[PDB]
């Protein structure tokens, strides 16, 4: 297991542009296209994003290369966030993978915002931090790839996506 393998589950692929857990047009691997209703607003994003007029409608190739980007861009987010680098050093490569997860999803300022989260997980107190990043919006929300996620930070194993 490894983050892109992590993230593919978590998020599926979809060929069409389609809508997100939260009603956000959306492609290929979890790639949000932008939070406008407007569905040509979307197709500009994406057309834009691939370098070429798609009319909705991407290749798994082209998927896969939005998704190479969207981890790259997540791990580059945090580690240049002043509360997310050090919280990221201090974990071990199973851990570091949960977090780039809920940057992927929720975006560098979301997750830097879990100000107390991300202390007890820097204090490396496992179990608190769990219960901790589930009185959340996020866990009620996503609550079975929340619960995922809070379990790989907990165990520090790939038990929940195996």
């Amino acid at each position: 297991m490894n983050i892109f393998e992590m993230l593919r589950i978590d998020e599926g692929l979809r060929l069409k542009i389609f809508k997100d857990t939260e009603g956000y047009y959306t492609i290929g691997i979890g790639h949000l296209l932008t939070k406008s209703p407007s569905l040509n607003a979307a197709k500009s994003e994406l057309d834009k994003a691939i370098g070429r007029n798609t009319n909705g409608v991407i290749t798994k190739d082209e998927a896969e290369k939005l998704f190479n980007q969207d981890v790259d861009a997540a791990v580059r987010g945090i580690l240049r966030n002043a509360k997310l680098k050090p919280v990221y050093d201090s974990l071990d490569a199973v851990r570091r993978a949960a977090l780039i997860n809920m940057v992927f999803q929720m975006g560098e300022t979301g997750v830097a915002g879990f100000t107390n989260s991300l202390r007890m997980l820097q204090q490396k107190r496992w179990d608190e931090a769990a219960v901790n990043l589930a009185k959340s919006r996020w866990y009620n929300q996503t609550p079975n790839r929340a619960k995922r996620v809070i379990t790989t930070f907990r165990t520090g194993t790939w038990d929940a996506y195996k």
